């Protein structure tokens, strides 16, 4: 609420990392190499952008990533079509979504429903390479799921503020060089901090 | 040109990453790490960027920055106000802007007007706390003045895609603890290289 801002901030930031690998460069760089080739990244213009819930976070992460010319999609049992259309999301039903995102990221709420939305089951269905974001709450991608979807490189990359379990136990994840992650910032500002 | 964008998104990148600390929280991550209150950030939303340079590149930040809703100023020597205001960067006289600015970028040529456009002087007329951006040329921000400003605290962070020499021989700003560095990646993205 305050914290909308904060939280939307956040994931185009994950986007980006994802899109150009700026924390795995700055690691490189600060071990003394120089390593070009290595981290050649992608334009996110042009691209596909899927936001699962959209909601005011998912709404202001898209109105951010629509300035970068990505296609914003999207789900939301709750919203209407009518109101996301007014911020530029085309919404789709689900199994529609899958096969067309470059990126996904999630904004939804831990439920049964909404636990593992992200599994085995859905990374089979999306397009190769995709990357995901979820700065929302952690269960809600699969994380057994996600580490064999990056070993297989059916998941290119992912960008992780929340985890299972806080700090996480299985250090898997973390370690992988496709993964980029803090300790839960979302909410970490100056600002969110004082209503 | 083809690039324009690939250099645009990752000076974009480079904004985010430094309000929030991704690459050394990803770091710390890494390290076994769970330090949550080490990287408290800033949010964006109603912070003034300076861009110092409105050409091509300087005008895509601009928009992009603006969604996220940056105050965006601005110095251009060629272009005129009217013109900057149309793709929405006020224009003032440099002394003008390097006290308004939490966050500056720098998109120009490499001349002798340009090299150490940031420098002793020019660091000590911004805010305390101001965070810097180079993905245009390296020179155009003084190496040495920037590794003092950090040292101060005058600047809070900077981001640097572009060195005096490169790789840099000289390691003390690369491996300053506010400082996220890439090796010359503005125009890597596989968009980018094929025209
Ligand atoms: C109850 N609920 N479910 C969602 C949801 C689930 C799956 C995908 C997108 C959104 C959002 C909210 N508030
Ligand atoms: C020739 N030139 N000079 C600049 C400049 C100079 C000082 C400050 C900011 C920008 C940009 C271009 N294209």
């Amino acid at each position: 609420n305050g914290n909308s801002l904060s939280a939307a901030e956040l994931t185009c930031g994950m986007i980006m990392c994802l899109a150009r690998q700026i924390p795995q460069a700055t690691a490189s760089m600060k071990d003394g190499k120089w390593e070009r080739k290595k981290f050649m990244g992608t334009e996110l213009n042009g691209k596909t952008l899927g936001i699962l819930g959209l909601g005011r976070i998912g709404r202001e992460v898209a109105t951010r990533m629509q300035s970068f010319g990505m296609k914003t999609i999207g789900y939301d049992p709750i919203i209407s079509p009518e109101v996301s259309a007014s911020f530029g999301v085309q919404q789709l039903p689900l199994e529609e979504i899958w096969p067309l995102c470059d990126f996904i990221t999630v904004h939804t709420p831990l439920l049964p429903s909404t636990t593992g939305l992200l599994n085995d089951n859905t990374f089979a269905q999306c397009k190769k390479g995709v990357r995901v974001v979820n700065c929302a709450r952690g269960g809600i991608v699969d994380e057994g799921a996600l580490l064999r979807a990056l070993q297989s490189g059916q998941c290119a990359g992912a960008a992780l503020d929340v985890f299972t379990e806080e700090p996480p136990r299985d250090r898997a994840l973390v370690d992988h060089e496709n993964v980029i992650s803090c300790p839960h910032l979302g909410a970490s500002t100056k600002e969110a901090q004082s209503r």
